[PDB]
């Protein structure tokens, strides 16, 4: 068996990180994540992530290098983050409850969705 991929983006602008507050499902609603979503059939990781961020945030990004380690979300799925940079737009929460730009001092204490917490040191490092 092979695992489905979920891609997430670490958008850093002016030394701060975009985080996004989920509105669904109930178990994650109110918690914060790196925005992204499931890769659909035929898509590269970059294609999927750029599409998700265009849909969720209304921005065009360039997809860069991996950020941190892959995370086993559950027995079916693997979550991967990439550094992304803003080419065009201001993020807007189409799907999320809220967005926030956070600096290094606000990464550890943020109410992360459980899976994304694994990336805290990587995110702090990328910001420092
Ligand atoms: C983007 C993302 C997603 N995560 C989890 C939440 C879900 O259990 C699964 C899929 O993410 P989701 O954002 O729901 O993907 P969608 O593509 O929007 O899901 P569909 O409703 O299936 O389209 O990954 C997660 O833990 N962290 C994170 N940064």
């Amino acid at each position: 068996m092979t695992k489905q991929i979920v891609v997430a983006g670490a958008l850093i602008s002016r030394g701060t990180l975009l985080v996004a507050q989920r509105d669904r499902p109930a178990e994650l609603a109110g918690l914060w994540e790196l925005p992204g979503g499931k890769v659909t059939p035929g898509e590269s990781d970059a294609d999927a992530l750029a599409r998700e961020l265009r849909e969720e945030l209304g921005v065009d990004v360039a997809v860069g290098e991996r950020l941190g380690a892959d995370v086993a979300l559950n027995d079916a799925m693997t979550l991967r983050a990439y550094r992304v940079t803003l080419r065009s737009g201001s993020p807007h929460p189409h799907d999320h409850r809220a967005l926030r730009w956070v600096g290094a001092d606000e990464i550890d204490g943020l109410a992360w969705v459980p899976a994304d917490r694994a990336w805290v040191p990587d995110l702090v490092a990328a910001l420092s």
